[PDB]
């Protein structure tokens, strides 16, 4: 017995805020959170408490501290099968990481539709609002390895496995509505150009290198998704506060056999929110696990990530009605033209028990569709269908990867496939082929039908010659980049310019920077000039005269493309740093902590050391972290209560905490003598918008702070931060 | 043609300083740098210029931009074998990363001894000062994955593969002279506890988490290497500026059969130097590839990493003459007791061509010894012998990993082994067994002897019962930690206290913190109390009265255990940031660059934008990076020349650059009106040691700066940095 006698080693099995308790496996933290998939995993969950330590063959071990040797200082013997089994298993623990999206974080949850969609699709999981479908979701970055940092600038992956009654459906999307390239044949070229360069394997998690921009400059189709990656969409505050998209047009097929084109969306119910670049890049150093951590702790707190599935629907007769090709994955469909129809809600409400077994071995593949859905001829989608099946054969060790417990359907599966590495299922069917008589032909084919039918493809007409040729309808590269740009707020446009400027500054070969700047001038001359100025580049008269590309079906902006143009802020689940001193005004702290609790906003109490401090009235305040240990990067706002300010006023760490929070546009509130910190951040006497200040933390101080938190960041401060040295 | 007209896409094939040219594959950057191993890889080097693009079967491709489809908007066809080959290969790119030391950076080079060692060993590679042995060396961290950052706090690996005329010898060592654990049976326990925790797979690259300190607190044998990890040894400046050690006692065997015990050492000819923690941690975010980059760029510049191989030698009759067991890998052999004898020099002088083919696939294993060496009963080394061969079977895909080109011997190898996956060698021998008559028994066994003999194990006497038992002589855990602690300078001690305080503050369960402080009180009460104070823990009276452990064979200190107590500074290869303005004084720049060139120190010219600025005499200066893009973290010292200082005086980024460099203890030099920057870092008019200042940047100014750089950092400034907000 090595556990403390007070039982403090074990976290409470009830929701608790971030940092209040050590994190735990989801079945120990939330044993009563259940769904059909989590219940079906019971057969493979292994406990531990009260069991003897054994080999994998069930033999009890007496001494797990020592190898068998001839004499206690002698050589180790070959006959030590206990040492060799333990070291052999350790020696073979790693499997290949995913070829892209190697870094990702996952959780269990469930999905329910708001109404039956049987008029447009026979998909069983969308047939009935009382039908609950378990889900497993994995969020990821794209370029870096499984040990790379979370808050890099990158596209994010948003992969959902729906365990439906008619089959697994994987919706394998990203957090932007288009991809970089048009045909799958290019995907190894593009991914090779953005990955670390092959001679020295640098840089990790970054597009800021020459090969990426070389490919971009030569492949203008990439420019649309580049614009999105360079914007603050490339640096989300959390997986909870980004959008998701299936990117491709797919089809829905109803029981009458009618096809409707569809594009899939996820809307974050917590709102859209991103970091700023310097903060994101700093955070890759101070907490490279920040999004992983935030996801897991939101779930343990009860702040479940929620997303609304929505569909943009286009009738078959309207395939050719747009200025762009529906099949072109580098083109978005503006919501002003085709609104997103709300379809259902997904809640992620339980973490995994074991990251390797459930997250790392999870396999998602966009070819996993169910009756009621079908594909289109999008030439990027068509090639993905080959790739995911193939990669999984090496990553997961063979063709029985669907037998790995996280990947198993919860519905029946029976067929004539046999053997392969790692085969779990023991088939008793006399027959392993069909047609057969010796088992009366079971398991049997099922005709298509309105419910529980076999899968049949939509009979789309194909006509043309066998060609390797890009459709001319795909040959337009600048109008969607321009629509995105014009849709952004002025501060979002500043961050895009700063994104391109910082990143192209890292391209070593200057002609590549000049080639990128030339492509920008085909998008928008204001963008191209602002980026050129930062790079010391002067546009030519020719460049200044390129005519802008056309509007997209008459649109000169679509506000749904901006993160911030339409307010959708939600504070629940956000976190505030409170900077303590050794004699805090206890009435400030009561008012601050209860107002944050009332809105589901978490707090972290910070000081110059660990332990406790004592408030004016004798209340013992437990310290969560130090100013250096939990820097401003990790919170959404900063509150300084009154008390003995001289305790911290000369603490370089406390001042720099506020300087960093201020630079990064975060709301700051200063009560009482904490206003002395105004000099640190150069705030005028009569104050400024985004700094909350009062004699005490009572009356309207917390409401004002919370209003700032709902707007996310103080964009109006952008021209004031250029001066502060932080 | 896509290349720019001027040929600027291609780096010059001559040595160039960091940033002057794009980096390149070693055989293209340095085609005249050769050794027997580099030449032998010629069979498998593949060029590219003037060749047609083909499938892997040699079929020329006409259109690599498109899949085959039925019509140009039609579905992709299964008969597209070009698309499927390209996507198959991409889908199967990844192999498992190494179970530990997955993040690493490698180069080729050569070794040669200073004099023959034939009196103590028959090893052929040590037999002749004029016989050069090629090497391949990989440096690494321990815990993080292949995509984690370089400048984490961790132990580092230093693995050298010597391609000798009598077989491959791999010296697989680390940068501290002990390990954390005593018996290989515990390695999976220790590794599991340090690695990301199994529920959520957090944290990457960091021992700052509960499981690791739980293990340490229950396994006091770990404390020695924990001390080294918590010191600035855990955060080296470069792989060129750290020590290497084989850790275990091995044997040398001479031609007369005499065994001598040996421990192996590498001494860095560039000197020992480490970062400070806040610098290291921020650099994981701003350049997570810093050590990989710095190594590759030093080699491209001609600043070849050089190390001296050194042996501590103990006669067989002196095995038991110390206070500690020589076979205990948690114990070091103080150089005050047993001096390191210099043996030879290793120079790393060429980078690889392809990081995956040569670095990722390299296999090092400490069981690869040659005649003239042998093992001892060290029970950590005994289990390593099993593990490396085993793990390479899955990581590298089968038992023919020695035919992967980097791993091949350059000396003859012939035997009766056959087959296995990806067998390259085609054996012509009629026999695949011995004894045989049908091939007159070839290849034949070779008796041992003085040179070119077969391997025979030294006939150590073994006497004991078959036991799983730790030698009693290993059960002492505090005297070597205490020796190490007392051997450190006062600032090194402060950084150890700060390393423990920062890390244990991140441990969530407070009783694990308390149990580690209790361990520290068994080492040194001053250390234990300074950590306790930062953690809000009060030592009990019993803890205050714990008797210090005994001195190590009478030693109260050994200065060879400190990074800095004995100067060994070398400025060649270091880098200075020069902060430009838009009217630089050219006479300042002349003098600065001429003095830096004389000592082989590199310069990076920084400004508030890219492109060029023009000096007072019209010299056009290309800008390397912006003040934000290349922060002070990435240089050794900062110079600000005179010129139009108003251009940069109120730039936040330039002021912050100086404040960060100051906080991180780096030399700063300010010429002429650049002295106006003294106010941002609060230097008095009379000036301060570590800040060089004058009316212009003459010979005297540069000599003082280069003097400061030779002592690496300005330790005397430590008391002044806590009040700077940076
Ligand atoms: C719209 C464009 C695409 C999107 C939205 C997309 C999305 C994703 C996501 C989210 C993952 C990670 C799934 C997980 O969390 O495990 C992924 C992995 C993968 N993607 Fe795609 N992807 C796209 C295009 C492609 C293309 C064109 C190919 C190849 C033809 C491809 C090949 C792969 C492979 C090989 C993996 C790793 C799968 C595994 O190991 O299980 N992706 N992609
Ligand atoms: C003195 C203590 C040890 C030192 C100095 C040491 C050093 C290293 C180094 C430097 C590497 C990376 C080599 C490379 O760059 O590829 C490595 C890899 C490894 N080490 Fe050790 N190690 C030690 C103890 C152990 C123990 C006790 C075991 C297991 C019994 C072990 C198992 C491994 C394994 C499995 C690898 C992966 C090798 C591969 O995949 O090729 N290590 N170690």
């Amino acid at each position: 017995s090595l556990a403390p006698e007070d039982g403090s080693h074990r976290p409470a099995a009830e929701p608790t805020p971030p940092g209040a308790q050590p994190t735990a496996p989801g079945s120990l933290k939330a044993p009563d959170t259940r769904n059909e998939k989590l219940n079906s995993l019971e057969d493979v969950r292994k406990g531990s408490e009260n069991y003897a330590l054994t080999t994998n063959q069930g033999v009890r071990i007496a001494d797990d501290q020592n190898s068998l040797r001839a004499g206690s200082r002698g050589p180790t013997l070959l006959e030590d099968f206990i040492l060799r089994e333990k070291i052999t298993h350790f020696d073979h623990e790693r499997i290949p990481e995913r070829i892209v999206h190697a870094r990702g974080s996952a959780a269990h949850g469930y999905f329910q539709p708001y109404k039956s969609l049987s008029d447009i699709t026979k998909a069983d999981f969308l047939s009935d609002p009382n039908k609950i479908t378990p889900v497993f979701v994995r969020f990821s970055t794209v370029q870096g390895g499984a040990g790379s940092a979370d808050t890099v600038r990158d596209i994010r992956g948003f992969a959902t496995k729906f365990y439906t009654e008619e089959g697994i459906f994987d919706l394998v999307g990203n957090n932007t509505p288009i991809f970089f390239i048009q045909d799958a044949h290019k995907f190894p070229d593009f991914v090779h150009a953005v990955k670390p360069e092959p001679h020295w394997a640098i840089p990790q998690g970054q597009s800021a290198h020459d090969t990426f921009w070389d490919y971009v400059s030569l492949q203008p189709e990439t420019l649309h998704n580049v614009m999105w990656a360079m914007s603050d969409r490339g640096i989300p505050r959390s997986y909870r506060t980004m959008e998701g998209f299936g990117i491709h047009t797919f089809r829905l097929i109803n029981a009458e056999g009618k096809a409707t084109f569809v594009r899939f969306h996820w809307k974050p119910l917590a709102g859209k929110a991103s970091l700023v670049w310097d903060e994101a890049q700093k955070l890759t150093g101070r907490d490279p696990d920040f999004h992983r951590r935030e996801l897991w702790e939101a779930i343990e707190a009860g702040d479940f990530p929620e997303y609304e599935l929505g569909f943009q629907l286009i009738p078959e007769e309207d395939e050719f009605k747009f200025d762009f090709d529906l099949l072109d994955p580098t083109k978005l469909i503006p919501e002003e033209l085709v609104p997103v129809q709300r379809v259902g809600k997904m809640v992620l409400n339980r973490n995994p028990d074991n990251f390797f077994a459930e997250n790392e071995q999870a396999a998602f593949h966009p070819g996993h569709i169910v009756p009621g859905l079908d594909f289109t001829n999008d030439p990027l989608l068509q090639g993905r269908l080959f790739s995911y099946t193939d990669t999984q054969i090496s990553r997961l060790g063979g063709p029985n990867f669907h037998e790995i417990p996280i990947n198993r359907p919860t519905c029946p599966y029976h067929n004539f496939q046999r053997d392969g590495m790692h085969r779990m299922g023991i088939d008793t069917n006399p027959a392993n082929y069909e047609p057969n008589s010796i088992n009366d032909n079971w398991p049997r084919e099922t005709p298509p039908g309105p419910k529980r039918g076999g899968f049949e493809s939509y009979q789309e007409r194909v006509e043309g010659n066998k060609v390797r040729e890009r459709s001319p309808s795909f040959g337009e590269y600048y109008s969607h980049p321009r629509l995105f740009w014009l849709s952004q707020t002025p501060f979002e446009q500043r961050h895009i310019v700063d994104g391109f400027s910082f990143i192209l500054s890292k391209v070593v070969r200057p002609y590549i920077r000049e080639r990128v700047v030339d492509q920008l001038a085909h998008i928008d001359l204001t963008l191209a000039q602002a980026v050129a100025k930062n790079l010391g580049i002067e546009l030519t008269d020719d460049q200044l005269n390129i005519t802008p590309p056309p509007d997209v079906n008459g649109l000169k902006k679509d506000p749904s493309l901006s993160l911030y143009a339409i307010p959708d802020g939600d504070v629940k689940g956000r976190v505030v740093a409170i900077l303590l001193n050794d004699e805090v005004r206890s009435a400030d702290l009561l008012a601050i902590l209860k107002a944050l609790k009332a809105k589901g906003v978490h707090a972290k109490l910070l000081y110059s050391r660990m332990g406790e401090v004592t408030a004016d009235d004798g209340t013992v305040l437990p310290i969560a972290a130090t100013f250096a240990g939990a820097p401003s990067l990790t919170v959404d706002a900063v509150i300084v209560p009154c008390g003995n300010i001289a305790d911290i006023a000369d603490n370089g760490d406390a001042n720099y905490y506020l300087m960093e929070a201020y630079k990064h546009l975060k709301p700051i509130a200063l009560a009482g003598d904490a206003r002395k910190f105004k000099a640190t951040i150069k705030i005028a006497d009569q104050g400024e918008e985004g700094i909350v200040e009062a004699d005490s933390a009572d009356g309207s101080f917390m409401d004002e702070l919370l209003t700032l938190m709902a707007a996310h960041r103080v964009w109006s401060r952008i021209p004031k931060i250029d001066k502060i040295p932080a």
